[PDB]
């Protein structure tokens, strides 16, 4: 649908096979999660941070749906203050900044 | 104008009459530029995440034009990656996320 940004941009999404909550971040180039328990093939990902390797898997051939559209895409796995569905997904599921 | 996702969804902006590129960035509350001399007091703020917790400069009364649209308000000042439009700054321009 149609968002406009006076509260923070929060969408339901399944990811794998379960719900979680994640903020649509236009800023953001990739789709990142915590908390989170995917059934996939994982791999482990090098990722550079304060005090030496942050610990970041990667998942492929995950099932991504927000609002109807379903997709299949790349979820890591990290840190993260909240789970962000970066461009990557956004572009996967023709989203448009609008103004 | 209607922006898609492929690249970094990037604007001209002009803040405190001076001509800059910003990052439109819905995942930020606030909007935050680097490199900017505004008159006026300042207040302290932090932004976070991880590369730490920045210490930031806010100042108000601060002139934000974006496509002829005109506000005047709130702007952080402080080291960042790029120039960042945030929430704060996208609503007072009627923006929106369209999937």
């Amino acid at each position: 649908p149609q968002i406009t940004l006076w509260k923070r941009p929060f969408v339901t999404v399944k990811v794998g096979g379960q719900l979680k909550e994640a903020l649509l971040d236009t800023g953001a180039d990739n789709t990142i999660f915590e908390d989170i328990n995917l059934p996939g093939r994982w791999k482990p990902k090098m990722v550079g941070g304060i005090g030496g390797f942050l610990k970041v898997r990667e998942y492929d051939q995950v099932p991504i749906e927000i609002a109807g559209h379903k997709v299949i895409g790349t979820v890591l796995v990290g840190p993260t203050p909240v789970n962000v569905i970066g461009r990557d997904t956004m572009t996967q599921i023709g989203a448009t900044l609008n103004f």
